[PDB]
């Protein structure tokens, strides 16, 4: 059952600044082969693939991917699958659809009848996710969001009956909305959420947000984490739903000492909560390996990974 297909998910990465971008590369990540036996034999089961549809579509209807594009994804499933791990499939970045969801509604249900059908046939550990973090107007009027998930989730069970499939809510998957969230009657469902905060902490020094957090901040724990998951889970048995925390991480600008005690305590809390996770992410600013010099960063690594249940 779900449930039991959340716990599969257990302990995974994301492959991040590589298909979600403008096209792979762009963003300082190309993915190779070899990360697939490296992330499994640090302990990670799962691969959370952000892929990033809509520069690779046609404006016009019907819409069609790219067909060399759609063979790298193929790529990228493939060769997660038979290595032996999960493979979350999501539409990630969307700017299109978080600004205009009415207008963008046909080139994004026509995506995921897409992927839908072309990966019907793919294992169970093949799980897909709707929309990263959906914002803009969905923030607005999350019911916006609501009715397009179970367009979508439609267009999905076409092709996928039973398949796994990741839901968030609004506020860039604030778990805080979950209160906002309604999902159809459908027992394949996983929910999501992701967790940064503080953003003043983990974003601290990102050129991509507006306004751009200082740097120089640093951290320890409170409460603030335990209550989080605390609230999340909550609402996760209130609507019998099971709780996957699809990115969690901090950056770079980050004092590192910091970072790994901000990571080992949200890991800590979503294991004691019963939430599978994917760390945000493998390789780039935020990641846990270093492709310069082929290192892990071990300190961030055994945050997630400890050797012993305490650690
Ligand atoms: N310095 C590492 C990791 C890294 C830091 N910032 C990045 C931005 C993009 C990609 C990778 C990185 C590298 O160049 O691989
Ligand atoms: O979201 C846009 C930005 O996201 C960051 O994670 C990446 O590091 C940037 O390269 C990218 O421009």
């Amino acid at each position: 059952g779900i449930v039991e297909l959340n716990r599969q998910l257990g302990r995974g990465v994301n492959l991040g600044n590589a298909l979600e971008a403008p096209w792979e590369g762009a963003w300082g990540v190309r993915l190779e082969e070899g990360f697939f036996e490296l992330i499994r034999e640090a302990g990670f089961k799962t691969i959370r693939l952000p892929v990033s549809w809509t520069h690779h579509a046609g404006r016009a209807a019907p819409y069609t991917i790219d067909p060399a594009f759609f063979s790298r994804v193929d790529w990228a499933v493939t060769q997660a699958t038979r290595r032996g791990l999960n493979i979350v499939v999501n539409v990630h970045h969307y700017d299109e659809l978080n600004a205009n969801p009415q207008a963008e509604e046909a080139r994004y249900l026509s995506i995921w009848r897409q992927i839908a059908e072309r990966y019907r046939n793919q294992p169970g550990s093949v799980y897909f996710e709707l929309l990263n973090e959906p914002h803009g107007r969905f923030n607005d009027n999350p019911q916006l969001w609501n009715d397009l998930l179970a367009k979508a989730l439609r267009v999905v069970r076409e092709s996928n009956p039973s398949r796994a499939v990741i839901v968030g809510p609004v506020g860039w998957n604030s778990l805080w909305r979950l209160s906002e969230l309604r999902l159809p009657d459908d027992p394949n469902l996983i929910v999501t959420f992701h967790y940064y905060d503080p953003l003043e902490f983990t974003h601290q020094g990102a050129e991509w947000l507006n306004p751009v957090p200082p740097t120089g901040v640093v951290w320890h724990q409170q409460n603030a984490i335990a209550q989080a998951m605390e609230f999340a889970q909550r609402w996760a048995e209130q609507n019998r739903r099971p709780i996957f925390v699809g990115e969690f991480g901090a950056y770079e600008k980050g004092d590192l000492d910091s970072r790994v005690r901000w990571t080992g305590a949200v890991r800590s809390e979503l294991e004691k909560r019963n939430f599978s996770w994917a760390y945000w992410e493998f390789a780039a600013g935020f990641g846990i390996y270093d492709r310069t010099t082929r290192q892990w960063r071990t300190p961030l690594l055994k945050a997630l990974v400890p050797e012993q249940p305490k650690l």
